[PDB]
C-alpha cells in the first residue's frame, strides 16, 4: 500500500507511457480516482517536470488533460493527472478492430483539431497513434483527448516564430507503424508529420490493419510503406482519405498545414453520407 506522500495512494498499473508507466491513484482528500506517473529522482535524464510543463502550457485547450500536481516527493518526481476514459486502441479492440466510417469521421474531425491546437502552442507531438488519444469520462465521454508529450518537441520559438532548422540522419522517434515517410528517411519531424501519421491512423481504423503490419525490422516497414502507393492503400474507401494523405505528403518541411481544408474534406463527406452529428460512436452502440 504505497502512498505518494499524504495525498495519494497508488493502485494498479493502467498504462504504459513513452517514459515510465501510469498507475491508477486515489486522491485521499477527494474520494476520487486519478492517474499517476512516477520518475526516480536519480534518473539520468529527468523529463517528468518537463512534460508537465507542456501540459500546463496547453491547459484549457479542448481535449487537453489537466495536471493535478507535479512535484518531488521522497525518491520520486511525481505527476498526477485527471483520470480519463479508454484509448482509441482499447475501443478499437472492443469494436472488433473495425470502425464504421461515421465513427472514423467523427474522430478525424476532433483529432485534426487537437493536432492543430498543439501546433498553435508551438509544439509537435511526434507520436501520433491510437494509444495517445483517449475519450473523456461522464459528460466528456464524447470528447477526444490527446496525451503523452514525452516525445513532443517545440518546432518554433514562441515570440519570433523562427522554425526549427531542417535536419537529416535523425533516429526515429515514435511508433514505426504510423511514422511518416520522411521520418523513415531520417528527416527532422515537423507539423506535416503529425498530420501524415494521423492519416495512417485513420486508414488503420478503416482497414483494421495496415499493409506494413506483421511482416532491419524498420527498413522492412519503411520499404513496404514507401512501396505502397496511397491509391492502393486507400482503395475501396472514400477518396478523402487518399486526398488527406497526398496533401500531407506534399507539404514542405516548414509549411503550415491547412487544417481547415482537411477537416472540410471530412465534413463534406459526412454530409454526403447523411450521418447524424450526434457523437454516437461505435462503442456507444455496444451493449
Ligand atoms: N484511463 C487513463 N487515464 C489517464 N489520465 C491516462 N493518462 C496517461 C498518461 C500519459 C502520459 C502522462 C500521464 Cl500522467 C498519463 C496514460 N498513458 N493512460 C491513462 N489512462
Ligand atoms: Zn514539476
Amino acid at each position: 500500500e504505497l502512498r505518494v506522500g499524504n495525498r495519494y495512494r497508488l493502485g494498479r498499473k493502467i498504462g504504459s507511457g513513452s517514459f515510465g508507466d501510469i498507475y491508477l491513484g486515489t486522491d485521499i482528500a477527494a474520494g476520487e480516482e486519478v492517474a499517476i506517473k512516477l520518475e526516480c529522482v536519480k534518473t539520468k535524464h529527468p523529463q517528468l517536470h518537463i512534460e508537465s510543463k507542456i501540459y500546463k502550457m496547453m491547459q484549457g485547450g479542448v481535449g487537453i488533460p489537466t495536471i493535478r500536481w507535479c512535484g518531488a516527493e521522497g525518491d520520486y518526481n511525481v505527476m498526477v493527472m485527471e483520470l480519463l476514459g479508454p484509448s482509441l486502441e482499447d475501443l478499437f479492440n472492443f469494436c472488433s478492430r473495425k470502425f464504421s466510417l461515421k465513427t472514423v469521421l467523427l474522430l478525424a474531425d476532433q483529432m485534426i483539431s487537437r493536432i492543430e491546437y498543439i501546433h498553435s502552442k508551438n509544439f509537435i507531438h511526434r507520436d501520433v497513434k491510437p494509444d495517445n488519444f483517449l475519450m473523456g469520462l461522464g459528460k466528456k465521454g464524447n470528447l477526444v483527448y490527446i496525451i503523452d508529450f514525452g516525445l513532443a518537441k517545440k518546432y518554433r520559438d514562441a515570440r519570433t516564430h523562427q522554425h526549427i532548422p531542417y535536419r537529416e540522419n535523425k533516429n526515429l522517434t515514435g511508433t514505426a507503424r504510423y511514422a511518416s515517410i520522411n521520418t523513415h528517411l531520417g528527416i527532422e519531424q515537423s507539423r506535416r508529420d503529425d498530420l501524415e501519421s494521423l492519416g495512417y491512423v485513420l486508414m488503420y481504423f478503416n482497414l483494421g490493419s495496415l499493409p506494413w503490419q506483421g511482416l532491419q525490422k524498420y527498413e522492412r516497414i519503411s520499404e513496404k510503406k514507401m512501396s505502397t502507393p496511397i491509391e492502393v492503400l486507400c482503395k475501396g474507401y472514400p477518396s478523402e482519405f487518399a486526398t488527406y494523405l497526398n496533401f500531407c505528403r506534399s507539404l514542405r518541411f516548414d509549411d503550415k498545414p491547412d487544417y481547415s481544408y482537411l477537416r472540410q474534406l471530412f465534413r463534406n463527406l459526412f454530409h454526403r453520407q447523411g450521418f447524424s452529428y450526434d457523437y454516437v460512436f461505435d462503442w456507444n452502440m455496444l451493449k
